[PDB]
């Protein structure tokens, strides 16, 4: 699989297990066009969210949503949830995994893109 | 202004300066409707998008054109943008201050929300 | 004053305050000297530490309590506090702006650096 | 083995290779002693350093020389290096992952913590 989001929570220091994911990509009309979807494993990885023929060129956008996670641990955190866009194979296909360090006020994203 | 962006650019160790900022405003069907922008000062802050009377509560994003900032500091950028999605609540602090830390394929983005 | 400290924490989305901030200067001996100290305000700065004649070009060490912190929240750290060394240098720009964004189990420190 | 170091790059949005790491702990008498070190492989990962037998309930501290990594690509950055203090083992033996996150003026680092 060329996607993988992994999700981690700042405040247990451990995988954030069972978050849901959902990924869409712009349409030729320009809306938002959904893709794939899943919910992170105990490790807080989400895999096989496509395949290498699938994951065409195009801009995608990852939402995962850190409200529901944190709802579910009591917390009413800031964020609805954390939003990841970008242009995906525009130079060939490559691996990309989204990374989201969580907090209830405060959250960072980094993608480490390799090649296949 | 009850409302405040600042973005820093973690790669040059400094504010950064001029990156276009527009906020939305979820309307009733569910779409996004342009509601205030500019763009960061010399501090790289950006102040005055709004007042205490029109910022209600409501679901607002507020989209920091990232991929324009690293386009021209000649560096490959990952992301579109960055986007912060969050509910404005008036029974919480007044002041909201939506901080920003770029880096080329790496972003975190932390609300400091106050009393006046 | 060409030093300066902000700390936020990330949990709560505020600033941190009354964190105790401990600065260090190399010496000779590789040891490290106590050069100046403080905690952080309201707004979770800590300014008035030095002075442009003390500030003097070397190998610093900003120490900042988070285990503290965090212990007096009643929420479990994984740091004993949050190390920022860097070379303070006369052929760059001329004031430090140390920030420090805290959650229990991450913290992430950015150096902003500006001219007078 | 029972620690584990991750260091990614955000500027190229990949693993750091080659990054040295040096860990210590602290001795009775409160001196830092050297307990392992190694380099990042080409993942960015560094495993082996220690064993659940040798790795004792202490304090450590685990230092990335972020500084040569980033000199060696041609920048000069902020921090000497990225130092990671903790108490470990206290509650019986964990896993831990210390991840850092790396850009020139700003760094973050976190602790993923499980059980065996
Ligand atoms: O003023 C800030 C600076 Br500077 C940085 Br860097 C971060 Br991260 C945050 Br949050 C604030 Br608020
Ligand atoms: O595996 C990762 C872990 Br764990 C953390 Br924490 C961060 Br931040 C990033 Br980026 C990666 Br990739």
């Amino acid at each position: 699989c060329p996607l993988m989001v992994k999700v981690l929570d700042a405040v247990r220091g451990s995988p954030a297990i069972n978050v849901a994911v959902h990924v869409f990509r712009k349409a030729a009309d320009d809306t938002w066009e959904p893709f794939a979807s899943g919910k992170t494993s105990e490790s807080g990885e989400l895999h096989g969210l496509t395949t290498e023929e699938e994951f065409v060129e195009g801009i995608y956008k990852v939402e995962i949503d850190t409200k529901s996670y944190w709802k579910a641990l009591g917390i009413s955190p800031f964020h609805e949830h954390a939003e990841v866009v970008f242009t995906a194979n525009d130079s060939g296909p490559r691996r990309y995994t989204i990374a989201a360090l969580l907090s209830p006020y405060s959250y960072s994203t980094t993608a480490v893109v390799t090649n296949p």
